[PDB]
């Protein structure tokens, strides 16, 4: 009847799977690839059925005709009496965030600077922060802004990779998956917390989630939230509290997607396994949780309450919004139709 096929990106995410698998008593297997490009092209081929994506691979993926089914839903303040699964997705800050310390760093000093992005073609690690300064700089060469950065998925030997550790070994190097170090919101927040870069682009959440005892990692454990600023896009710096004050922009939450023509059976497993290893499920935190990983965000990221419904029966424009829509296209022009594979 009804079986799942995910798609794992990277080896953590992979074992991760494995265990979900064995879990649902094999209701849920998996696939695993290299990148979220390639694990797309699984799906498109129909040797994996959905991944839970981030808007700008939501892009990507709309193009060649996958199609958004549930999103992502945080704890929520306003919108309190509907029960997650129905409540509306709130969305996320995008942020670019630096260290008290280093007086003087404002958006308008940014040029020359070392930076860190969660992975290239993301939302708040790339599209907002490259589109702003493609449009204000006029110049569509991105690659010359920052002196040297960690930008997951660009060409290794490129100034972009300059600053990406790879894993354990050294190997893998600016790997857009997490064997790299600094790879996704948590890695480019920790390439700015040991000062390997100037600037992070990541949301509002990590800072919180990494910072004054949130996280037991060695190396935050030691980190503290006063220790860190956000720049604002009017030349200012506040305390990571002034987030909804002091922001790039505001981010569609990560969503899963499918082929269109397996949506509604995607759908279907996914709400049955949440209420069996979501945030209050029937097996949850005893035998298994999806929504845990350490801090580390393998297939969802950990600060998930539930997945949502839409409603409103959402193509990727509409889900992604015109706003956002507007800024990949602008954004892309620089390296209009098309579904990239
Ligand atoms: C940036 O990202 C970070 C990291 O994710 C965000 O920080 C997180 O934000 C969430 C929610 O926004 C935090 O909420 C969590 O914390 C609580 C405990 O840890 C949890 O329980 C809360 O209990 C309450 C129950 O509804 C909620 O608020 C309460 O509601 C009343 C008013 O809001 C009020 O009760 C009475 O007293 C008042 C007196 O002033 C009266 O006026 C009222 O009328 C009423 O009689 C209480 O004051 C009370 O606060 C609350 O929302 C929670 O439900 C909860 O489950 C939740 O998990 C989360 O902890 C936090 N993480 C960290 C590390 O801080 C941050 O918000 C983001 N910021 C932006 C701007 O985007
Ligand atoms: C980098 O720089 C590029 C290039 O300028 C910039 O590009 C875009 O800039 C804006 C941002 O979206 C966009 O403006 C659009 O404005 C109108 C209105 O869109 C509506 O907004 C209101 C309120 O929400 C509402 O009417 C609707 O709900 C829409 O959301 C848009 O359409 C108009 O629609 C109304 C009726 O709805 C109509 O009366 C008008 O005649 C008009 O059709 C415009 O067409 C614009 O699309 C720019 O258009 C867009 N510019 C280009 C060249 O595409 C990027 O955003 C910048 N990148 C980053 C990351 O910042
Ligand atoms: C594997 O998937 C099936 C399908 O939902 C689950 O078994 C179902 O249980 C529900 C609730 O009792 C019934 O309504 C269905 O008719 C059952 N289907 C069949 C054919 O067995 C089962 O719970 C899933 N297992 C796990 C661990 O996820
Ligand atoms: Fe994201
Ligand atoms: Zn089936
Ligand atoms: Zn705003
Ligand atoms: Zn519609």
């Amino acid at each position: 009847y009804t079986r799942v096929v995910w798609c794992a990106v990277g080896p953590e995410e992979q074992k991760k799977c494995q265990q979900w698998s064995q879990q649902s008593g094999q209701n849920v297997t998996c696939a695993t690839a290299s990148t979220t490009d390639d694990c797309i092209v699984l799906v498109l081929k129909g040797e994996a059925d959905a991944l839970n994506l981030d808007g700008g691979y939501i892009y990507t993926a709309g193009k060649c005709g996958l199609v958004p089914v549930l999103a992502e839903n945080r704890k929520s303040s306003k919108h309190s009496s509907l029960d997650c699964v129905l409540r509306p997705t709130e969305g996320y800050l995008a942020v670019a965030v630096v260290k008290k310390a280093n007086e003087g760093l404002t958006w308008n000093s940014l040029k020359d600077k070392k930076s860190c992005h969660t992975a290239v073609d993301r939302t708040a690690g790339w599209n907002i922060p490259m589109g702003l300064i493609v449009n204000q700089t006029g110049s569509c060469a991105f690659d010359e802004f920052f002196s040297q950065s960690c930008a997951p998925g660009a060409d290794p030997k490129s100034r972009l990779c300059a600053l990406c550790a790879g894993d354990d070994q050294g190997l893998d190097k600016c790997v857009p998956n997490s064997k790299e170090k600094y790879y996704g919101y948590t890695g480019a927040f920790r390439c700015l917390a040991e000062d390997v870069g100037d600037v992070a682009f990541v949301k509002n959440d990590t800072v919180w989630e990494n910072t004054n005892g949130e996280s037991t990692a060695d190396w935050a454990k030691n980190l503290k939230r006063e220790d860190f600023r956000l720049l604002c896009l009017d030349g200012t710096r506040k305390p990571v509290t002034e987030a909804q004050s002091c922001h790039l922009a505001v981010a569609p939450n990560h969503a899963v997607v499918s082929r269109s023509d397996r949506a509604a059976h995607v759908e279907q497993v996914l709400l049955h396994q949440q209420a069996l290893f979501g945030k209050n499920g029937k097996n949850c935190p005893d035998k298994f949780c999806l929504f845990k990983s350490e801090t580390k965000n393998l297939l969802f990221n950990d600060n998930t309450e539930c997945l949502a419904k839409l409603g409103g029966r959402p193509t990727y424009e509409e889900y992604l919004g015109t706003e956002y829509v507007t800024a990949i296209a602008n954004l892309k022009k620089c390296s209009l139709e098309a579904c990239a594979f």
